[PDB]
């Protein structure tokens, strides 16, 4: 599991379940091509998105779905959706987990990067 | 001053100076108009991005340069930059600051939205 | 003005107003000797905690009371309350401006420190 | 394991290990008795320190030793630790994930409250 990506509702105190992300990865080109999609579990966690031999170097862009997550309960929140952007594996294969913490109208993002 | 964005470096615990950004407004295609630009003043600041008479309803995207800011500190950071996404004025009319807090491996943005 | 809290609240995306807070100061005996206190203006900000002739080299501690906000807004919060502890003017006179990001189940504080 | 402490860099994007916290448990006479201590594992999570039977009602304080984890990493942060305090258990028994987010500057607690 090279890419975990982990959300949280700040409000409730709980796992951030059933939200929606997008995953792509910079082609040659310029352009984003799509590279995974899921949902977040009972837990907040959303597993599985890709392998170490497909997970190479490049630039991925992952767009959580957070508006739909807040209207569900009813919000409008502040943020048309949660996205991050970096680099992977530049030195080498690592391991990710991108943590997203969402409040209505704040969210902060936190990768950690491990070696396996 | 209808639109202002605030950044601070949570690193050395001040502004974060000369931090590019680029704002963009969904236009009635599904495409983003090049609307605004700046790059934050000595206080971590940017005013004057738009007027009250222009910042009309819409969904707005503001993309700041983060990894420029820390590539000239001597670090290289997780995010490739930091992007705000949000619906304005629905309301209707809104002053908003932007503030986002930067560390190399994480950051977090927020909205203080009054009604003058 | 050597020391102002700003506190925002994530939820509703404004300022936090009328949050109390206290502050205090380790004596030579390492105790906590009572230094100041103000509640959050209509701008989430306290001002005029102390001068620069009192606010001498220590450690402060900021306790915030985001209990009483939280059950004043119908929502019963995590936290029983925010603490700062921080070493002040070591290196020397610095200004500071202690910030404090609430949702109901996780804050954030950030310090912006500069040299007049 | 009713209580777990997690502790990440921010500045590394990496678990912060070997992190000592001590936990409280406010006593009856408004005193602080002492409940629990360890450190950070390798990543970054303290386990073990309580059990289902001992964690009853009542208001927690968990005191992380911040400067000590930046200090060894040869940086003076601004805060003098991290404290964490809630009432625990006020409506039945559950399970407390408490997350702290570190940056020299900067630090943001979540707390993560599920019902087995
Ligand atoms: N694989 C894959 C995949 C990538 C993106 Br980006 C999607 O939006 C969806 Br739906 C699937
Ligand atoms: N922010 C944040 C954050 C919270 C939890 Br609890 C995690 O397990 C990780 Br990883 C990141
Ligand atoms: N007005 C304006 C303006 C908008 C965007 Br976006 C830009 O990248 C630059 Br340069 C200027
Ligand atoms: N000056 C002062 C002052 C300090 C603290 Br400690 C207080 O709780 C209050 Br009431 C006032
Ligand atoms: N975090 C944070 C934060 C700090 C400051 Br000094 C601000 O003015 C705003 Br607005 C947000
Ligand atoms: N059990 C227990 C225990 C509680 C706290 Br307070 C401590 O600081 C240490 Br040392 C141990």
């Amino acid at each position: 599991c090279p890419l975990m990506v982990k959300v949280l509702d700040a409000v409730r105190g709980s796992p951030a379940i059933n939200v929606a992300m997008h995953v792509f990865r910079k082609a040659a080109d310029d352009t984003w091509e799509p590279f995974a999609s899921g949902k977040t579990s009972e837990s907040g966690e959303l597993h599985g998105l890709t392998t170490e031999e497909e997970f190479v170097e490049g630039i991925y862009k992952v767009e959580i779905d957070t508006k739909s997550y807040w209207k569900a309960l009813g919000i409008s929140p502040f943020h048309e959706h949660a996205e991050v952007v970096f680099t992977a594996n530049d030195s080498g294969p690592r391991r990710y987990t991108i943590a997203a913490l969402l409040s209505p109208y704040s969210y902060s993002t936190t990768a950690v990067v491990t070696n396996p």
